[PDB]
């Protein structure tokens, strides 16, 4: 059983969580909850970069979550059939990596910036992120971004979308397919599951989860 | 052959001109010098995300760097012999990404705040990345970081060393390892010229060049 190696709570490891739950992986976590914890990781000599998220799994000890998201789509399949897909798969995931960047760091907007940056989140999902998206589905006209089969992109999409709708619901509004899309993706029987109260899944970060974390990784 | 889209500068689509170049592949550049350069692009519906870097390759209009690297990477055969292989491979680049990237916007830092990330990008050039690199090399005692055959590692690593050399060239000292490994990998044929006068290879940005590219992407 793979083992992820993180804080309890979503921060970059939550990816890696929906790609394993949806593939139908079976995965433990141990929780990092103090400087300790992450000090005896660290001494261990188990994070490369002294970072994480760390996955252990078939005998490697991974660091860099876009190693990991890569070595678990390839091995379940998830990584499309040639290197042409996995250009479009990657092109696709690499857009979303970006505006969930903005989104995972809004914490640390000062108060007096905040309110720019939402407005920008917003406006670049509008006119941006969401029309590229719900242009190659309106391409080929399939229920999946990438050669007419489930793939590692179809996940972090409709995991994109549920963060969006956290944000503002409104946003997804005109853009049918992506919500097709998304109703199709959450009805797969392992997408239904950790969609589920009880999984693995993690909440949004709050005012003392983030305040934690920021100790632990000081 | 393939077309590069982006400024004349470095930025982010140096290590595609790198990799293009040690791969031996002839390419073209079409420079951006306007807003209205960039305009045009997006208006073609060129740029997926409406950003450059853009790479015109097999058919495709590529965008996203990592999404570029990695299709020429397999193209090439720089990319290893497997899963597992490529599971290290990808876990080295996204070390040499991090660091890379504080190096890459220290021109937005503030003068106040300059000193302090310089001080860090020195501190974790010495006690994070080059020590975990120089290990690995350690480990196997291999001329290449993966499979002891040439990989997008060995070539991203090599451009990071030069990088970190323009910054301070005595942060190397204590690690032979790489400094024998950017040696010989800077005697290969094809990187060789690439490193020698008149290339596709970018130099650092001064003053001006930030400038105009701070006005063309605004
Ligand atoms: N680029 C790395 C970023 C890893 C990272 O910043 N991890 C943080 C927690 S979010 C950490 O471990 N910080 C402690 C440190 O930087 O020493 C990845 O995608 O996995
Ligand atoms: N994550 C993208 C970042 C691309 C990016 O920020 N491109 C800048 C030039 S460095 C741009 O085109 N900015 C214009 C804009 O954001 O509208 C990639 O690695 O390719």
């Amino acid at each position: 059983k793979p083992k992820l190696h993180y804080f309890n709570g979503r921060g970059r490891m939550e990816p890696i969580r929906w790609l394993l739950a949806a593939a139908g992986v079976e995965f433990e976590e141990k929780f990092i909850g103090s400087a300790e914890d992450l000090g005896k990781l660290r001494n261990d000599g188990s994070l490369m970069f002294q970072q994480v998220p760390m996955v252990e799994i078939d005998g490697m000890k991974l660091v860099q979550t876009r190693a990991i998201l890569n070595y678990i789509a390839s091995k379940y399949n998830l990584y499309g059939k040639d290197i042409k897909e996995r250009a479009l798969i990657d092109m696709y995931t690499e857009g979303m990596a970006d505006l969930n960047e903005m989104i995972l760091l809004l914490p640390l907007c000062r108060p007096e910036e905040k309110d720019a940056k939402i407005a920008l989140i917003k406006e670049k999902t509008k006119s941006r992120y969401f029309p590229a998206f719900e242009k190659v589905l309106q391409s080929h006209g399939q229920d999946y971004l990438v050669g007419n089969k489930l793939s590692r992109a179809d996940i972090s999409l409709v995991e994109l979308l549920y963060y969006v709708e956290e944000l503002d619901s409104s946003l997804i509004s005109n853009f049918p397919l992506l919500k097709a899309l998304k109703t199709r993706i959450s009805n797969l029987p392992t997408v239904k599951k950790f969609l589920q109260p009880g999984s693995p899944r993690k909440p949004p970060a709050d005012a003392k989860a983030l305040e934690e974390a920021r100790k632990i990784f000081r």
